[PDB]
This record gives structure tokens, C-alpha cells and sequence, in this order.
């Protein structure tokens, strides 16, 4: 328990101070003494010898593994210069240098703030092209550490081109630990408006997918949950296909989670996006979502994202009449009307509600969609809508417009026309065309449009005095509204 002490440019004090921090009880009487960690602290901060640094950084790293050795580092400064030997072209340096730095964010509290203000992340970031995984590993965990739950740390790493970084260590290395540390940086940076568009230009989401069928679970279940921040509204991505397909392979999985995950993933990408639409398609997408539809029930989490891509899959591509046909063929139909009622909420019935309006551009499901019972429920949410918004979330409006547009659809044929009519809508349809959502007043306007195709239903039109408001939308500056209002105005 004696003296504390070096000078002269002599480097052996040191040599025999690591020595005993090895011995746990001369360790405890070290980190008890705060002029001999200065000392230490000072040597390695500015030592030239490479062995002296060796030795240094070595005993602050032992003295880590006490609440006390901590403190004592802590209250050293031994931060800072930690954060400056993480500039040291010793390897073994590097080594000691982020494992304190590693324990310091782990236990002692005031180090996070600490690191940062050191510049310890601006550092931590330029030694992510090291190669070494072990060394990878902690460099990583201290960046997630540091990153969670704080945006500035988070532009910061941005700012020293992470995303890159890290992307390139998921398409590079196999190690799991470093594979997984490394994810989880991701997913917290892939929730920031500004590292999200960086991590997809740097090809973040075709390299997590190449991890989509790794045996560690919680390895798979980053990168989908990444992957799924990632994916709303990114820009177009080549290189998609293999993601796509084993998107589509994982919506069979046992696990909740990835089933959630992956449709919403499959949501996301298919989004407007009819490349995406094709491949999901060929790959059998439209089969597999109805099945996790089916057994899903009234899980929501699922059901939503998954009939928001159904509804992408049915619109707009190549292959759009095929999947309208699928989803029948696959025995979609029934459960998709079902998801109209109760227990579903608004995102929910939105979103069934478009994928119906798809389903009924394929004439061959105009008849099951009929016997299904979509029309008086698809009416029943309408009249009800309607008179809400008359009277946050999904608008009301929303849901008029959809029904209206759904129905539209639906009275391509003559039968659902009987049953629409039947129901009396025609008021209702003619009371929409006042609405000043220009949305609603074409799609209200297309519907009695198929309606008025039929002398009956024409007649019914004019005496709801229909001719004045429609004359009106003829100046209409959307040119959809005025051309079905000229379209019915003609018929009657």
C-alpha cells in the first residue's frame, strides 16, 4: 500500500503498478487514492512510449470493474483521455482504451454525457473501418449506448458518416454479437427523420435482409424491426428481390413479431412502389397474405398491415387483374368483408375498404363481394360516416370517400346496381355531391354515373333533384368530377 508516483521520463513505476492492479486487494488501496490515478492518467494522456501506454490504460481498465475504480477514473478525467487513446495506432491500446470507455457507459453514472463532450463519438465512429469483430463489437455497443434515447448524439454519428459505416459491417462480417450490436445502433438511428434517408442510400435495407434467415432470433428480429422503420417512404431501391421474397417466406413464421414485421415491411415497400408489387406477386405474396389474414383474426397489428399490402398487390402493375383474382382464389373474400365489422377499428376498416374498391375491378369477384354481403355494410359504414361529419385519427371524410369509391366499383355490375339502389343511397349519393372534398363529389358523381346507366335508377336520380348540383360540379376544375357529372346529366 506504499508510495504513488513517477518522474524523471522513467516509464517502470508503471510496469509495476499494472502488476499489482492484478492483485485485488492493492487494486482496492489504488483506486482509494486519487494522486496515484492522475498519475497513471497523465503517463498514458501523454506518453510516447507504446509499452508505457500498454501498461497504463491496462490498470485504468482493471480499476473499470469496481464501482470504485470508476468513480476514480471518472473523477481523474480519465475520460478525456481515454477518448484521445482511442486515437492510438497500438492496437492493444484501442483495446483497453474502449473497454473502459465500454464499462465507464455501462455503470458509471455522468459518463455518457462525459464521452460526448469529449468527442468520444466523432471517435468511436472513425474506428468503425477497424477489422477486428471483438474490437468492432464493444466500439458498436458503446455507440448504442450513447445513441438511445438522444437525438444529438444521434446527428452526430450521422454527421460522422455512420450509417455508411455501419452498413458496410452488416454486408461484411458473420460474427453474431457484432452482427446484432451493430443492428441495434441501426434501429435507433433508423427512428431519426435524418439518419433514416442516409442508412437507405447507403444500402442499409438490402443489407439487413441478408441477415433475414440468420439462426439468432434476436439477430432477425433487429433487422426486421429496422427494416421496417427504414422502409416507410424510402426512396426506390434496386437489388430488392432477395428482401422481397424472404419477406414473404417469413409471413408463415411462428413468431408473432415477424409475422407483424414482416407484413409491415411488405406494406411499406409495396407502397406505390409497382416493381415491388410485381416481385411480392410472383413470389406467391398475394397467397401468403391471405393466409396471415386468415390467421390473424382480429389481431390488428397484423390484419392492417397486411390488407394495406393486399391493397397495394391489387392496384396498379402488371399483374394487378392476376392478384385481384388470387385473393378470391386464395378464399380472401370472405374474411376481407369480415374485417368491415366489429371488433375492427378505423385504420382497419379503411384499409379493407380500399382493397375491396381493388377487388372489385375484376369483374369475376362482383358477384362473391355481392354474396359476401360487402354492399350493406360497405353502405352502412357510409350513412354512418357521413352523418359524423356532418355532425385525431382516420378523418370520417375518409371513410365516405372510400365507401362512395368502393361502391362506385361495385356498380359496374347490374345485380350489385338492384341492391345498391335497393338500399336507398341514391339520396345520399345525391346530397354528396355538395361535399367540398373534391374526392367525394367524383366518386359520389361516378357512382350515380353506373347508377343512371339504368333507366329506373335515372329517374330516381333526376327526382332527387340531382340536375342542379350537377350542373354546377360541369365548371368543376377537377376534370374528373365535371365528366362523370356530364356523364350523368346526359343519362338523365
Amino acid at each position: 500500500l506504499l508510495n504513488d508516483e513517477d518522474q524523471v521520463v522513467v516509464n517502470k513505476a508503471a510496469v509495476m503498478v499494472h502488476q499489482l492492479s492484478k492483485k485485488e486487494a492493492s487494486r482496492h488501496a489504488i483506486m482509494r487514492s486519487p494522486q496515484m490515478v492522475s498519475a497513471i492518467v497523465r503517463t498514458m494522456q501523454n506518453t510516447n512510449d507504446v509499452e508505457t501506454a500498454r501498461c497504463t490504460a491496462g490498470t485504468l481498465h482493471n480499476l473499470s470493474h469496481h464501482r470504485e475504480g470508476l468513480l476514480a477514473i471518472f473523477k481523474s478525467g480519465g475520460i478525456p483521455a481515454l477518448v484521445k487513446m482511442l486515437g492510438s495506432p497500438v492496437d492493444s491500446v484501442l483495446f483497453y482504451a474502449i473497454t473502459t470507455l465500454h464499462n465507464l457507459l455501462l455503470h458509471q453514472e455522468g459518463a455518457k454525457m462525459a464521452v460526448r463532450l469529449a468527442g468520444g463519438l466523432q471517435k468511436m465512429v472513425a474506428l468503425l473501418n477497424k477489422t477486428n469483430v471483438k474490437f468492432l463489437a464493444i466500439t458498436t455497443d458503446c455507440l448504442q449506448i450513447l445513441a438511445y434515447g438522444n437525438q444529438e448524439s444521434k446527428l452526430i454519428i450521422l454527421a460522422s458518416g455512420g450509417p455508411q459505416a455501419l452498413v458496410n459491417i452488416m454486408r461484411t462480417y458473420t460474427y453474431e454479437k457484432l452482427l446484432w450490436t451493430t443492428s441495434r445502433v441501426l434501429k435507433v438511428l433508423s427512428v431519426c427523420s435524418s439518419n433514416k434517408p442516409a442508412i437507405v442510400e447507403a444500402g442499409g435495407m438490402q443489407a439487413l435482409g441478408l441477415h433475414l434467415t440468420d439462426p439468432s432470433q434476436r439477430l432477425v428480429q433487429n433487422c426486421l424491426w429496422t427494416l421496417r422503420n427504414l422502409s416507410d417512404a424510402a426512396t426506390k431501391q434496386e437489388g430488392m428481390e432477395g428482401l422481397l421474397g424472404t419477406l414473404v417466406q417469413l409471413l408463415g413464421s411462428d413468431d408473432i413479431n415477424v409475422v407483424t414485421c414482416a407484413a409491415g415491411i411488405l406494406s411499406n415497400l409495396t407502397c406505390n412502389n409497382y416493381k415491388n408489387k410485381m416481385m411480392v406477386c410472383q413470389v406467391g405474396g398475394i397467397e401468403a397474405l391471405v393466409r396471415t389474414v386468415l390467421r390473424a383474426g382480429d389481431r390488428e397489428d397484423i390484419t392492417e398491415p397486411a390488407i394495406c399490402a393486399l391493397r397495394h398487390l391489387t392496384s396498379r402493375h402488371q399483374e394487378a387483374e392476376m392478384a385481384q383474382n388470387a385473393v378470391r382464389l386464395h378464399y380472401g373474400l370472405p374474411v376481407v368483408v369480415k374485417l368491415l365489422h366489429p371488433p375492427s377499428h378505423w385504420p382497419l376498416i379503411k384499409a379493407t375498404v380500399g382493397l375491396i374498391r381493388n377487388l372489385a375491378l375484376c369483374p369475376a369477384n362482383h358477384a362473391p363481394l355481392r354474396e359476401q354481403g360487402a354492399i350493406p355494410r360497405l353502405v352502412q359504414l357510409l350513412v354512418r360516416a357521413h352523418q359524423d361529419t356532418q355532425r385525431e385519427g382516420v378523418r370520417m371524410e375518409e371513410i365516405v370517400e372510400g365507401c362512395t369509391g368502393a361502391l362506385h366499383i361495385l356498380a359496374r355490375d347490374v345485380h350489385n346496381r338492384i341492391v345498391i339502389r335497393g338500399l336507398n343511397t341514391i339520396p345520399l349519393f345525391v346530397q354528396l355531391l355538395y361535399s367540398p372534398i373534391e374526392n367525394i363529389q367524383r366518386v359520389a358523381a361516378g357512382v350515380l354515373c353506373e347508377l343512371a346507366q339504368d333507366k329506373e335508377a335515372a329517374e330516381a336520380i333526376e327526382a332527387e333533384g340531382a340536375t342542379a348540383p350537377l350542373t354546377e360540379l360541369l365548371h368543376s376544375r377537377n376534370e374528373g368530377v365535371a365528366t362523370y357529372a356530364a356523364a350523368v346529366l346526359f343519362r338523365m
